[PDB]
């Protein structure tokens, strides 16, 4: 199998299997996705590959469960599921077949690469680094518009060593250098479809099936990445203060009390797949 679309048809594209899946096995492969431990710092809910994951006739199911009883877990009262790599790449194209979840807006299946962060370079150099190739369903606002189910962000974010300290660079801080948003003409919860990102030492660009949507300089994100598929939540079950996800207890609001008869909600995906230019 190939990239669906890419920037040069004259480049020369080979498979990595340590970062690809069909999912045509029922038994997740544990020695190629992390199942514990290495896993994002969420400070808004916790995951559970071994309850959250399954595999079923071609299709990984990753799913966010509210926890039995509403009972918090270190602060949190809900738990996921993720397929994190443990190999990393930099450079190179990587591509899922996605379809969302059920619930509309309070989850954001995602497909996306990180670093870890690294405190001791220079400065003005990449402490971390992380390109989204598609958040879904997140119903971002921004400057005056709320998102809907068709809108899509394709964000890079970085942190920057900066007069001694780690200074996050955001999408919406630095709109023309790192935020995308792309409206679709279907529901990405309803179907499956692709979502592509080519990465180079020049510049990133992304695809949504087959087309491109967008395209960036590649100024900050020249680390090594894991390659990620992940359920993340959103509001009505998180609100953001001091740039980050705060729990909200379903049981006080009534947002997030209602969206629960939607929860356990899955993204669904039928591969994931990476390349390196030859
Ligand atoms: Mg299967
Ligand atoms: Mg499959």
């Amino acid at each position: 199998q190939q990239p669906t679309k890419t920037s040069n048809p004259n480049d020369q594209w080979t498979i990595k299997w340590s970062a690809s899946d069909e999912f045509n096995k029922n038994d997740p492969d544990w020695a190629k996705w992390i199942k514990t431990g290495n896993l994002p710092n969420t400070s808004a809910w916790k995951w559970n590959n071994q309850k959250n994951v399954k595999i079923s006739n071609g299709i990984a199911e990753l799913t966010m469960r509210h926890n039995a009883n509403n009972t918090p877990d270190g602060g949190t009262y809900f738990t996921s599921g993720i397929f994190k790599s443990y190999q990393k790449f930099t450079y190179g194209y990587f591509e899922a077949k996605i379809q969302g979840a059920d619930i509309g807006e309070g989850v954001c299946p995602s497909f996306w690469l990180y670093s870890d962060f690294d405190y001791s370079v220079a400065n003005g150099e990449t402490v971390y680094s992380e390109i989204d190739v598609v958040e879904l369903q997140q119903f971002d606002w921004y400057e005056g518009h709320q998102d809907d189910i068709y809108d899509m962000d394709l964000n890079l974010h970085a942190v920057v060593k900066e007069n001694g300290q780690g200074v996050w660079k955001r999408p919406k801080m630095y709109p023309q250098e790192q935020l995308n948003k792309w409206r679709a003409p279907w529901d990405p919860s309803k179907d499956f479809h692709i979502y592509g990102c080519e990465v180079n030492q020049n510049e990133i660009i992304w695809y949504v099936d087959g087309v491109e949507v967008a395209r960036k300089p590649n100024k900050y994100w020249h680390r090594p990445m894991n390659v990620t598929l992940s359920l993340g939540l959103r509001k009505p079950f998180v609100k953001f203060f001091d740039n980050k996800n705060n729990a909200i207890n379903p049981e006080t609001d009534a947002k997030a009390r209602e969206k629960l008869s939607d929860i356990p909600t899955s993204m669904y995906v039928d591969y994931v797949r990476v390349w390196e230019k030859s």
